[PDB]
């Protein structure tokens, strides 16, 4: 099954996906010179006070944090949205050095990490009509870098101690999402994809230019969890990133002059 590794990574994803070669394909590079000020974009707007999170699972690929989204909570609308999108997961993808880990890079850098928010268009009733629907999903997306460290990232790491391998999976209540948010909402914006199998293309990508930082123990405690199940041979996880795709006929718009 899929992976990050040398026989399974995202070089050999086309095969059981091919979609992977598709015209709008994520992560991209964000040429930040090319992308053009957008001034008919809306404010964008991140509603998360009453998002309840149910809990975190390490699937053998990165860990998401899962919400309940049965209620109008989490919501995300605005910029370059039309409605609302509804918040149903977290996930992060991450380097095996700080020098590398995020899927988006601007202006060819490469952050240590990014996470991704996941919400869907509540025009679709759940997610799994949404991803059906060329505008299905919105994903905010956030760089991370290593420094100071991010205090409400800090119950997140605290809890993969007991999620170390595939197919582990924890309950994980009251997590408040906004800890994890950087000061500024400016933002770049494009249309793209899911950057894991099945790949596919729902996403309206709203990248934020504002990194926020983490420290450098709490990027090496993501580095330790495992790829592999318990007791089969370990592998770190770490590199779970798809690299930059071509932009094809794209254009990315900024929020921000
Ligand atoms: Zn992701």
């Amino acid at each position: 099954h899929w992976g990050y590794g040398k026989h399974n990574g995202p070089e050999h994803w086309h095969k059981d996906f091919p979609i992977a070669k598709g015209e709008r394909q994520s992560p991209v590079d964000i040429d930040t010179h090319t992308a053009k000020y957008d001034p008919s974009l809306k404010p964008l707007s991140v509603s998360y006070d009453q998002a309840t999170s149910l809990r975190i699972l390490n699937n053998g690929h990165a860990f998401n944090v899962e919400f309940d989204d049965s209620q109008d909570k989490a919501v995300l609308k605005g910029g370059p949205l039309d409605g609302t999108y509804r918040l149903i997961q977290f996930d992060f993808h991450w380097g095996s050095l700080d020098g590398q880990g995020s899927e988006h890079t601007v202006d060819k850098k490469k952050y240590a990490a990014e996470l991704h928010l996941v919400h869907w268009n509540t025009k679709y009733g759940d997610f799994g009509k949404a991803v059906q629907q060329p505008d299905g999903l919105a994903v905010l997306g956030i760089f991370l870098k290593v420094g100071s460290a991010k205090p409400g990232l800090q119950k997140v790491v605290d809890v993969l101690d007991s999620i170390k391998t595939k197919g582990k999976s924890a309950d994980f209540t009251n997590f408040d999402p906004r800890g994890l948010l950087p000061e500024s909402l400016d933002y770049w914006t494009y249309p793209g994809s899911l950057t894991t199998p099945p790949l596919l293309e729902c996403v309206t990508w709203i990248v934020l230019k504002e990194p926020i930082s983490v420290s450098s123990e709490q990027v090496l405690k993501f580095r330790k969890l495992n790829f592999n199940g318990e007791g089969e041979p370990e592998e770190l996880m770490v590199d779970n990133w798809r690299p930059a795709q071509p932009l094809k006929n794209r254009q990315i718009k900024a929020s921000f002059k």
